[PDB]
């Protein structure tokens, strides 16, 4: 029979020597491979994924030990294999187990493996013939933007509170005009978001940037206000959101990183350290959101001048700095001034004590008053004029 | 009173913009400041030195602190200043710690003599032309005396490579070979094997100093009585007469280091050995291999219209001009080096429009009666020029 495969250049691009040889020896050894989960739908909707996870009927226990047959090293019901320099994260299905004291068992069932997934648009399985195996119409939901979970919305959440992140996440990368919801979802999210406040800051963390650097952040992040989502999750209760609604526009096409879109919910300094507290962010992005919370209102372009950016390049003068102030650009939205710094290399103060000895100066400390009147006269054309126009400019002081 | 002081044109030459601006410095932040080592020997011998070595009781911070308060650049216990278009390596006194490598700065610039290898090379000059000497440099400098400070046992032990360096400097101040101090000479013997465990870079370095200096044949014939020769890459059966004859012929016509140690070579072999300890330059191996290879061969042609003709055919069909001038240092051919080493290569002179003109259209005939003009033009030496090949050529049709 004739039956549909999915083609394109993103799925094609996937079949690199390691990939192939990977799904030869699983053909060899009679064990099913499939691409399975987020990767599934990355493909569905027209992108080439990264970090896939694939899934198979094989055991731990039996991908080990083929591996180990084969000569392929493993690396880290997850197997990870390494061949021709590329690493493939193979996962056995599985079915979870329920407990009063975390415990799975190994199917070779592909629908039950599905039906443990949280979202339909996430619960699908391709072959690398390009076969769909979608047992909860994901690919309907896919198509029709829905973001509804396997089962029901509350018995889902309440197993993996993350889930209600999830759930933003996946609604910002797939839908295209907000505002459609399920109200049993939204019923759901807001009856079990202090749930959230059981979950750990890192993985809570992780979500959040995506949905910070995805689409739709300004709908999803009044959202997370509207249903109190907030609270649970490291966010001050009243935050600006005018601010936020100000700073979102202005970053929105400039790649902001997350926490700069963040620090417009900060009011002072002590919500970064909140947020910290709470989330346990890196310190460069704990800096970050200081940075900006503190220079934003006074760390501005300079107006009627020669040189808007030169308070900004003065920062970076006298002192990592490069890419706070980059940030900072995004959040004022000085699209015209971002680029522009982005692409300034620092320049060294170009004139040199052997420079002044050349015009005839022999005594180190008339030298260094020249060098001194040479360095201000440098700052204040923003850091533009080069050696020959300041040793133009001493000349004639001479 | 009155007191000798140095005086000489190549003395004098040293004192430029720059060196006047680095000793006025000195003076003005009370470090005292000396040429030291090698260039004092070059001086008192009568020649201008190249690449002084300066020494001084200033620690390298203070110098560092004097030059960067002066707006002085440094370049790269030494420290280097350019000033006025020029550089100068000044280094601070020291002396050796003994360890299980380490020194101390010093101000006193009799410890640092002592430090030093041999007593030509172990003296200061100040810039008053004042000699400063501890160990009787100047007069076994005078006397022609080739002599360690302390005992060359000792001495030799704490660097081998200072075997080499009494060969070398022997070389360079003796004027009529043969008297060697006993006790040095035995010294070198007993300790030649430990130049096995030098670096090759550094012998090498030492050597071609040896092979291009004064004095080559007997510094060459007393490696090889010492037994110096097998641990610093020469072959242990080498043909000295040919040695012998090759010294005497390249004498006088500053032969490349490798043009007279080629003729210890016996085949190919020995430069591929010389190279694996020595580890030298591609143009240094490839001209021993020239040599060694052609030496026999390319020669001149005797009793014919041009003598050069076998040498100049070998340029012409393919650093070769490099090559072959050395090979005929090599071989004693002074009549014909010069002649070499300005010989332009010239082209072919007649291209295929001198043969239309006059011509033949055909460029099929064109290229037969070039072929037989360059026949001719190489027969001649390669010296046949437009006019007399085309004459040639018309007489032929
Ligand atoms: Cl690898
Ligand atoms: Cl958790
Ligand atoms: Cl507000
Ligand atoms: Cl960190
Ligand atoms: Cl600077
Ligand atoms: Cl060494
Ligand atoms: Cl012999
Ligand atoms: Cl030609």
């Amino acid at each position: 029979m004739f039956t549909m495969k999915l083609q394109s250049p993103e799925f094609q691009s996937l079949f690199t020597e390691g990939l192939k040889s990977l799904t030869e020896l699983f053909v060899k050894e009679n064990h099913e491979l499939r691409i399975a989960g987020g990767a599934v739908r990355d493909l569905l909707n027209g992108v080439k994924p990264q970090d896939i996870d694939f899934a198979t009927t094989a055991t731990p226990t039996q991908m080990k030990e083929m591996f180990q047959s084969a000569g392929i090293r493993m690396i880290n019901g997850t197997i990870t294999a390494r061949l021709h320099e590329e690493n493939f994260e193979i996962t056995t299905l599985r079915i979870d187990v329920t407990t009063d004291g975390a415990e799975v068992e190994f199917t070779t069932d592909w629908q039950k493996d599905a039906e443990r997934r949280d979202l339909t648009i996430n619960s699908m399985f391709l072959g690398f013939d390009g076969t769909l195996f979608d047992y909860f119409n994901g690919y309907e939901d896919l198509k029709n933007k829905k973001v509804r979970f396997v089962g029901h919305a509350k018995q889902r959440i309440q197993e993996d509170y993350l889930r209600i992140l999830r759930y933003f996440r996946f609604y910002g990368r797939i839908v295209d005009k907000p505002g459609d919801h399920d109200p049993e979802t939204l019923e759901a999210i807001a009856e079990n978001a202090k749930g959230l406040a059981g979950i750990s800051g890192e993985r809570i963390w992780v979500e959040l940037k995506k949905i910070l650097v995805g689409n739709h952040v300004n709908h999803l992040i009044h959202l997370i206000y509207d249903l109190d989502v907030a609270p649970y999750i490291g966010l001050p209760a009243n935050a600006s959101l005018e601010e936020f609604d100000k700073v979102s526009k202005n970053v929105d096409g400039f790649s902001p990183k997350p926490v700069t879109l963040l620090a417009s919910l900060f009011k002072v300094q002590d919500d970064v350290t909140k947020l910290d507290l709470r989330l346990k962010i890196a310190k460069e992005e704990k800096n970050l959101g200081l940075f900006i919370v503190k220079n934003r209102k006074d760390l501005i372009k300079a107006t009627d001048s020669s040189d808007p950016l030169k308070p900004y390049q003065d920062f970076i003068i006298d002192s990592d700095a490069t890419t706070r102030v980059c940030e900072l650009l995004k959040y004022q939205g000085e699209h015209c001034l971002l680029k522009e710094m982005q692409q300034w290399s620092i320049p060294p103060f170009p004139v040199s004590g052997h420079d002044i000895r050349k015009v005839g100066i022999s005594s180190g400390k008339e030298i260094g008053a020249l060098l001194q009147q040479l360095r201000e006269q440098w700052k204040k054309s923003g850091y533009q004029m080069e050696k020959d126009e300041l040793l133009s400019y001493i000349k004639k002081t001479l």
